[PDB]
């Protein structure tokens, strides 16, 4: 059996070729505070802080302990499932070291052999791009921690493009808003409730408002306001402005016929971070491109890493 891994920042999805997307946890480890030593991954993690054992802690690896990587892979390699082939989702940046720990720690998790995938190309691939055909397709993944845009022509990344601008920074930026704002100190749950609930990239014309709750910063008190749409999209501005760039600055880097056949076809977006209302019009409107959001924008990644088992030789 062949899988494909993308351990997310929040959330962790196993591919095994024939049955597909078998395994949806979170990407979440619980450390013994005196042993120092992983208790439980995944979902065993989040049943042992669930029991509330005590001395466990839960930590999130997000971006790295090689022991860390090599025993989270061999929890979900051994639940998902003589040993496995596996494509090991990687973002773009990653250097040669770090790709090469990757692989070791998964050969360490009980792999035969790894091989890793760029993000990118992985979430073409799950958004059903012509990746090996020789015309130009651009995606745009925005997760968590990382926005990533690329370009791909015959099975390869013509030009690419990370930053480190994405769905927390989204949050973030809301959180420091109504700081200067309202004086409130609001924490990330509620945050990442405001982006979902009234979050948008612009024109939030009838998304409505919403109740917080937070820590006023005068007295130290929990204090309940209310915020607009208006001002969640004000206080995404300038994150929203840095994905437009990245996207325009990875055109400017893009050959005029691959960035003509983009122009033509339309720039897919991938991931979490893509459900942000109307960024597609935004990203739209700035690159006089047309924009969509793909069917499956949460799998994308893990399907295009489960369906590069079929030309693992490139990766090979
Ligand atoms: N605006 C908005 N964001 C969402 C929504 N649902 C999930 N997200 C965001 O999705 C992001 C993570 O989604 P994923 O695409 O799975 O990213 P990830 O794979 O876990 O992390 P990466 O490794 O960087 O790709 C988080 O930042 C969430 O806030 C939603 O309904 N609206």
């Amino acid at each position: 059996k062949d899988l494909g891994i993308d351990l997310g920042t929040a959330n962790t999805l196993v591919y095994v070729k024939g049955k597909g997307i078998v395994l949806r946890e979170p990407s979440v480890v619980a450390i013994q505070r005196d042993t120092k030593q992983i208790v439980a991954v995944g979902n065993e993690a989040k049943n042992m802080i669930g029991r509330t054992p005590g001395n466990i802690v839960a930590l999130r690896p997000m971006k790295a302990d090689y022991e860390t990587t090599a025993t989270m892979m061999k929890y979900y390699i051994r639940k998902a499932i003589g040993k496995p082939y596996v494509m090991v989702c990687v973002p773009y940046g990653i250097t040669a070291v770090e790709e090469r720990a990757v692989i070791d720690a998964t050969r360490q998790a009980g792999a035969r052999d790894a091989y890793t995938i760029e993000e990118p190309f992985a979430a073409a691939i799950g958004a059903n791009l012509p990746v090996w055909e020789p015309t130009g397709s651009m995606v745009v993944d925005i997760g968590g921690g990382t926005t990533e845009v690329a370009v791909i022509s015959l099975g390869g990344i013509v030009t690419s493009q990370s930053i480190r601008i994405a769905g927390d920074e989204m949050d973030e930026a809301i959180i420091q808003y109504i700081r200067k704002s309202y004086n409130l100190m609001i924490g990330e749950r509620t945050a990442e409730a405001i982006k979902m609930e009234i979050g948008s990239a612009g024109n939030p014309e009838g998304i409505g408002n919403m109740e917080i709750r937070g820590r006023d910063l005068l007295t130290g008190l929990p204090k309940t306001i209310e915020i607009s749409a208006e001002e969640v999209a004000e206080a995404l501005r300038d994150t929203v402005y840095a994905i437009v760039e990245s996207v325009k600055n990875t055109l400017e880097k893009t050959p005029p016929e691959l960035a003509a056949d983009i122009m033509d076809r339309g720039i897919v977006l991938t991931g979490g971070g893509a459900l942000l209302r109307n960024l597609d019009k935004v990203i739209s409107q700035e690159t006089d491109m047309p924009v969509i959001v793909a069917e499956n924008p949460l799998d994308c990644v893990a399907i295009g890493t489960g369906k590069a088992l079929d030309h693992i030789d490139l990766f090979k």
